[PDB]
């Protein structure tokens, strides 16, 4: 449950990633795959890159950043309201691609964190704290699901 004015900073943020949404999503990925190897596992088109210098060359994770981006946006812009967004991300992640919900902390960690790193000194204690709410919202509306799946 986020206030008008912590979404007016959520969507704020947000201008920042579609300024260049390739680069933030391969960014994210990536923080993803390195702090969290076993993650990579969890992807056959993906598994091959042992390397960060293979994983930041590859077209196909940055198009993979793209459409992850892409799909995250479109929920954030609902501002709550993402139930017919979230329901067929949710189950084709537990039932087809079996991502556990811990996972989904990563990843969310991983964007704070990339946040930060493209954009120090201009993300601010009140932006961060609208984004990781909205991520921690996603991320329990997935896990409700996940509970009605029986998936862990
Ligand atoms: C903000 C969080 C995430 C979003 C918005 C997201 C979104 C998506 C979308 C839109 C797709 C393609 C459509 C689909 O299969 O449902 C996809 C595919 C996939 N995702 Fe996620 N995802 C997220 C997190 C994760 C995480 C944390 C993992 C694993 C650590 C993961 C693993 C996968 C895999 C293995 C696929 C299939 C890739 C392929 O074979 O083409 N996702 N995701």
């Amino acid at each position: 449950g986020l206030s008008d004015g912590e979404w007016q900073q959520v969507l704020n943020v947000w201008g920042k990633v579609e300024a260049d949404i390739a680069g933030h999503g391969q960014e994210v990925l990536i923080r993803l795959f390195t702090g969290h190897p076993e993650t990579l596992e969890k992807f056959d088109k993906f598994k091959h890159l042992k390397t960060e210098a293979e994983m930041k060359a590859s077209e196909d994770l940055k198009k993979h950043g793209t459409v992850v981006l892409t799909a995250l946006g479109g929920i954030l812009k609902k501002k709550g309201h993402h139930e017919a967004e979230l329901k067929p991300l949710a189950q084709s992640h537990a039932t087809k691609h079996k991502i556990p919900i811990k996972y989904l902390e990563f990843i969310s960690d991983a964007i704070i964190h990339v946040l930060h790193s493209k954009h120090p000194g201009d993300f601010g204690a009140d932006a961060q704290g609208a984004m990781t709410k909205a991520l921690e919202l996603f991320r329990n509306d997935i896990a409700a699901k996940y509970k009605e799946l029986g998936f862990q």
